[PDB]
């Protein structure tokens, strides 16, 4: 229910207030025409009232519907596209495009088709008419709402409503943000707490990788801010439930899902692990409880505290880091490793969906650290009748204890893993798009959580606290940002030029 | 209907083309926002979508409204834009405006109402909202514009279909912009005989007052180019003929003209003389031949190579120039003089439509200059029965052939000459809006209607007077063409 003081703030400024953000920003055509979405929509209005580029206009848009259209339509949408663009006599016949890459996309009707073109129209794009764009009044456009972006956004413009869980550091809320109605969750990290029990490290990994990968499947920060009290993360909302409460506590009489159910999430799971790996984060921490549901059912992995970063030239960490009964052999013995450890507890993860309990414990089986530990290195899982031979197969080839046996993440991809008779049925393209419908969708009228009910001393903040604080509260992001002033209407309203 | 090869050309620049045209871009509030008509249109859409500036907004575009009413309409709208406007709870009260003038425009009747209300309100819009508007993408759209006024057009843009007339230096046609697709008259002036005859001096003066006066009663210049064998002036259009051929040619056995269609343009003229005048420019050859009819059947006057512009701070000035019976005594005794000389022709000029002949000569009666001359100077002038008390005696007013005792142009006006009887029918506030119905409507389907010189070569000096002249767009008609033929609307879009 947009609350109309903060929305009166959502105000585009004069362009000298713009002077400096021209001199500072990225300014890649990529960055900023492709990723942010109101640089892509101003640079598409460019394009728009300027006939000469309405052909690549066009020809990009029509690429994009075909990349999301339904199987059946395809065939046809890929006719229309080589009328309308690459036959040479064509109104919306695009000349820039080199004689090869249109014969090219002319021809075949495999899964790449229109890849190789889109990237020459992107190409084309990136050159004259995105110079051309920096030059008109819609990139001066941009910078005002740049600068709009920066403003002050803290806590004041967030309006908590209820409780969705509990973290170690504190609680994460249902939120609003004000000026826009839009809904959020807001993960609060209690400051002396935070210091008492070291979790700088954890807290600031978190929060670096939540900004910099934007994923469907991955839950998104929006901003980051600090209060007297807490560090604040404003993120996605994901009222679904997460996957162990569903998995246990949504129907105890049958405990775990139906295969297809699980198998859905498994290659939500995937595209989020593999979103993580090409960006060359090992994530750690894969299991049910950290898969959350959205709305509409679709679910995204979080809790990213336990996160590490390889840098450049670094192909291997190591650590004792993680949930127990999901930590990898590798990393139990000590060794160096990889991805490889996410894949070893996404076989767990999978066990848990169909069996309703984890491959190393019997039900309530409370166990010496050791004593589990031994069980990882050297004890086969067993399957029982649930498991179809796909399944099976599946978690053998995740649960295998040696890494280099181990599927995952081959030559920049888990294409290898995709090809495995267990996802004969998955559409990844539409997978991938969010177009499938979810084989779960969780009721609205049901919280899908175990219910909720409500000073540490002698911490005195050194200036390295505030310091750290600081880093932390970073602010807005832009890509979330910006798909929240258009889906909420704000950037139609405030993008004006006549009424 | 417009050429797409032309009409291609016109396209708005990349900003950092206009950069160069900023730094030397000198205009304040008023010439920026209301004397450019894109300039305008362009600061009043940035009013128009900042709600803050609505109520200023509509009270001007509403006060002009009333400015532009019928008579019988004036009374309603004054009530309508005091309650808009000038009531403390209405939604568009004006907050801006001191009690003080708020009183006064609530209160008032007459011609004066709303002026101040007009003065007040444009001098607040020139304060922060024209502050608020350079720092907008509205004043670089207009920069943009500006650009693209500033870019070559000439001989090519213009396709001459017509003859209109002749001159002393070439002939007049009719021309059509081929990227818009507007008509204007093309007058061609021949280089080698512009030379050969001496002629500079008043090509440069025509070009020169033309460009800087605008006026709905003169002629409009939108562009001044040479070709290879001309110097062109391409201006308004004005097919109606001229009024000489309307006394005498239209109903040859009934010359002349009823006394209200001589008012009428009698009331017209007197408004570009005005003009001129309080530009300090004289005329020095008003004439019946001169003044031009439009389509619609309204008058500018034209032809103004013999004119003269008075330097800053000069209030007379001498040289023997003119039409003989129409040039003023003064003029005609070699003494100094001013605007009056003019007056005196539009009294020779309204005679002539009235009476189908000259104040000083029978018809076919052709005389000696000196005879003609004293004439002027000594004959009193007669008046037949088709003269009323009223034409009768603002003509002898017109004609006194002493200058301080004639009708004219006082304390910076022609408000005292617009109080004679002659003009009891007129509103002369409705025939400077341009709003008066003509009553004379020129058809469509009727017109109303040289040799290479030898021995010519041109030097420097030659060349450089041409390029001098050559001056290429004129803003505010290049300004008013774009907006007309819709190419305004077709390039400002920001979305389709
Ligand atoms: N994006 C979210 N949407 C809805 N609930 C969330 C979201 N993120 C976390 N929660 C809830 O709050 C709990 C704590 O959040 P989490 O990030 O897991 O904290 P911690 O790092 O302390 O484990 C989660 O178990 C979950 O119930
Ligand atoms: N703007 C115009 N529209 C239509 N006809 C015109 C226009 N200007 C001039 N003419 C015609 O061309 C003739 C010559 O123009 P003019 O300016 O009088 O040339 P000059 O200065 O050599 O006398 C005019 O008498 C008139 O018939
Ligand atoms: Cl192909
Ligand atoms: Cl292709
Ligand atoms: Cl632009
Ligand atoms: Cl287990
Ligand atoms: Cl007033
Ligand atoms: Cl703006
Ligand atoms: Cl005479
Ligand atoms: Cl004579
Ligand atoms: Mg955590
Ligand atoms: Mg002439
Ligand atoms: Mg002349």
């Amino acid at each position: 229910s947009r609350d109309r003081k903060y929305l009166a703030r959502l105000k585009l400024p004069p362009l000298s207030k713009c002077e400096a953000l021209r001199e500072s920003l990225d300014l890649g055509f990529e960055g900023m025409c492709l990723e942010q979405p109101i640089g892509k929509r101003l640079f598409q209005q460019f394009l728009r009232t300027h006939e000469q580029h309405g052909p690549a206009l066009q020809l990009w848009k029509d690429i994009e519907d075909y990349d999301t259209a339904d199987d059946a339509l395809r065939p046809q949408k890929a006719q229309a596209l080589r009328a309308a663009y690459l036959e040479p006599q064509a109104q919306l016949f695009c000349s820039f495009l080199d004689a090869e890459t249109v014969a090219r996309a002319r021809a075949g009707a495999g899964d790449g088709l229109f890849q190789p073109l889109l990237r020459a129209v992107l190409a084309h794009l990136g050159q004259a008419p995105f110079q051309e764009f920096l030059d008109s009044l819609y990139f001066l456009r941009f910078l005002q709402w740049k600068w709009l972006e920066a403003q002050p956004m803290g806590e004041d413009w967030f309006l908590d409503f209820r409780v969705l869980g509990r973290g170690g550091f504190g609680e994460v809320f249902a939120c609003q943000m004000k000026a826009t109605g839009k809904l959020y969750a807001c993960k609060k990290l209690n400051k002396k707490r935070l210091k008492k029990r070291k979790g700088y490290q954890g807290a600031m990994v978190e929060k670096k990788i939540l900004a910099k990968v934007h994923s469907r499947f991955i839950v998104s920060l929006a901003y980051a801010f600090e209060t007297k009290t807490d560090l604040c993360l404003v993120m996605t909302i994901m009222n679904g439930g997460d996957i162990r409460y569903h998995i246990y506590n949504v129907d105890e009489d049958n405990p775990g899902f139906q295969e297809p159910r699980a198998i859905f999430y498994t290659a939500q799971i995937v595209s989020g692990l593999e979103h993580l790996h090409q960006r060359n984060i090992i994530y750690r921490d894969l299991k049910p409880e950290n898969v959350l549901l959205d709305d509409d059912g679709n679910v995204r992995i979080s809790d990213l505290g336990l996160a590490v970063e390889l840098k450049a030239g670094q192909t291997k960490t190591k650590g004792y880091a993680g949930t127990p009964g999901f930590m990898a052999p590798e990393l139990l013995l000590g060794e160096e490793y990889d991805f490889s450890v996410d894949y070893f507890a996404l076989g767990v993860t999978l066990y848990e969906m169909i069996a309703a309990r984890g491959p190393f414990r019997a039900r309530g089986e409370k166990v010496e650290n050791k004593e589990l530990k031994q069980r990882v290195l050297e004890q086969a899982v067993t399957y029982p009748d649930k498991f179809s031979p796909a399944s099976k197969d599946f978690c053998e080839a995740l649960l295998q204890k040696d890494p280099e046996k181990r599927l995952g993440f081959r030559d920049g991809s888990c294409d290898g893993l995709r090809t495995h008779p267990l996802f004969r049925d998955i559409s990844w393209r539409q997978l991938e798009a969010g177009m499938l419908t979810p084989p779960f969708v969780p009721d609205s009228r049901t919280v899908y959580a175990k219910n909720i009910q409500d000073t540490v001393k002698g911490v005195a903040f050194e200036k390295a606290d505030t310091e750290f604080f600081q880093e932390f509260a970073s602010g807005t992001c832009p890509i979330p940002w910006q798909e929240e002033m258009i889906e909420t209407g704000v950037f139609g309203d405030l993008n004006v030029w006549r009424p």
